[PDB]
């Protein structure tokens, strides 16, 4: 018994909020005993008796009592957590609401764990928030309520943000481009980007451009028959998501979103072709609503412009997405929660490199515009030195298109260059 | 039309939480209209625009609005929540969950009200708190 005060430390909290009046007053004892027995440390005093009549609104009392252990009683930490969240499951839905309302002080203490000596205890956490993640997809009903509680607060604890992250990753992997659980981790990243748009940001573009920077090992006729392909297209629904709102910080990462999105234009299913031609519409209104960057009034008319042009026919067609009445509706599928994504039609429309151009001077159009203002600007620079990398290295899915825009952006060419494409050409 | 900017606003921010996403576009460029004719001060920056893809899990999103707006815009307060408790009852069971998160900041704004000069203003957060005491009687598993 000795070993285990945690496990039963939830089993008197549990019973506190119960609707037998003859079974709170049992529970009332027994978290008596535990803080003599244990020198468990709590506000008031606790003094065993039979016959209190203990009020069934005993709400407050539990999250008080809940809130003062967790703040100076850490040791619990890991065995508390993995008990209350097996009782979340047995527990009736009344019952359910309570369990997260004292969990959540808790989820704190989680901040020492994780980097703890590597002692296998690390393995433990991760097993905690692969519960976690489970509650979420199955209640869909407390959605609006999970995400403010467990996922918006969990997400502002900086040095437990990698780990966290990476679990998202690898449960989507196993369900696959369509599958639910795929699906529902896209959309909880957006609570958990919001305590730090800085490094979530830097984070899930930081694997995109390494998991492109892989297909070379292995060269394929076409991305959609890699190996890596799967890796790449979830990655994508991440980005869509998180560029509502400026949740990618475009005014750090213009260059590497330009970067992929030239990459993929075109490229997929009918639904991962709407999300790109959705992604550039965000980052643009990202620009104009944006309070770091100080564009004059004369930059802010050239934007707009660009955002009204984007969403005319002809720019569908060069997306791909001619014959389709809006994006938004074919990007996002209401039935997300219930089943998985059936994609058909696997008929494919081409692509031709004379759009690419067209798309990729639209682009580089806009981004002067924003040089203009902010002084000694590099995006340029670093956007070019992503093409050259790509143009002068044998890869027969993505040479082609960084050749294209190597020389519709490029402001400098050497003879030692030119040698180079006109070998290629050999 | 001038004489509703509380009545509104409870639209916007309600559909903000919808399920279509053709329905958060159009509510996020009401949204939009509101703070620039009726001059609404918040934190960021909005700018009316079609063809956006708004995120399903738009919920945090909401409440930092709303408590901004609560926060230092108090006049609207009686008008927002006897339209927020109205529009309790008619949604469906997750976008109630939703009516909690962002009603919140609103209700500690009442002090002012309850002393107003006896000038039947006092007659109204009666109402709205006898609403209030409705919705905890039917509403068992909340």
């Amino acid at each position: 018994p000795k070993d285990v005060p945690g496990t039963l430390l939830n089993i008197a909290l549990l019973n506190l909020g119960s609707s037998d009046p003859s079974l709170r007053s049992a529970a009332y004892n027994l978290l008596c005993a535990l803080t003599c027995t244990f020198n468990l440390k709590i506000e008031g005093q606790l003094l065993e008796t039979s016959g209190l009549c203990i009020p069934a609104n005993n709400t407050l009392f539990i999250v008080s009592i809940s809130k003062t252990l967790a703040a100076n009683e850490p040791h619990l930490t890991l065995e508390f957590l993995e008990e209350c969240i097996s009782g979340f499951s047995k527990s009736s839905i009344e019952l359910k609401h309570l369990c997260l309302e004292y969990m959540t002080p808790w989820l704190s203490n989680l901040v020492r764990f994780c980097k703890h000596n590597d002692d296998a205890k690390r393995q433990r956490v991760t097993a905690i928030l692969d519960k976690l993640i489970t509650m979420t997809i199955n209640e869909k009903q407390m959605y609006p309520s999970i995400q403010a509680k467990i996922w918006g607060s969990l997400g502002q604890i900086t040095d437990l943000l990698d780990v966290v992250l990476d679990s998202f990753i690898k449960t989507s992997a196993t369900g696959g481009l369509g599958s639910i659980k795929a699906e529902v981790m896209a959309d909880t990243a957006v609570a958990l980007a919001s305590g730090n748009v800085k490094l979530v940001s830097s984070k899930v573009i930081g694997r995109m451009c390494k998991i492109i920077d892989k297909t070379c090992l292995s060269p394929t006729p076409t991305l959609e028959q890699h190996l890596m392909w799967d890796d790449i297209a979830i990655l994508a629904r991440y980005m869509l998501m998180l560029s509502f709102n400026n949740s990618l910080d475009v005014a750090a990462h213009l260059p590497y979103l330009f970067h992929v999105v030239t990459f993929l234009v075109a490229t997929g299913p009918l639904s991962l072709r709407a999300s790109t031609h959705g992604l550039v519409i965000n980052i643009i209104h990202s620009l104009c609503t944006c309070s770091q960057l100080h564009f004059s009034e004369e930059t802010k008319q050239v934007l707009r412009l660009s955002l009204t042009e984007f969403s005319l026919p002809k720019f569908y067609l060069l997306f791909g997405i001619s014959k389709v009445k809006s994006a938004a509706v074919i990007a996002f599928r209401s039935s997300y929660r219930d089943r998985s994504f059936s994609p058909g039609s696997y008929e494919r429309e081409t692509f031709a490199l004379t759009s690419l151009e067209t798309v990729t001077e639209a682009l580089l159009e806009i981004m002067e515009a924003c040089m203009r203002d902010i002084p000694t600007c590099k995006w340029l620079d670093q956007w070019t030195e992503l093409a050259q990398r790509f143009a002068f290295q044998y890869n027969p899915s993505l040479q082609p298109r960084a050749l294209v825009v190597f020389g519709c952006i490029s402001k400098r060419v050497s003879h030692g260059q030119i040698k180079q494409i006109i070998r290629i050409l050999s």
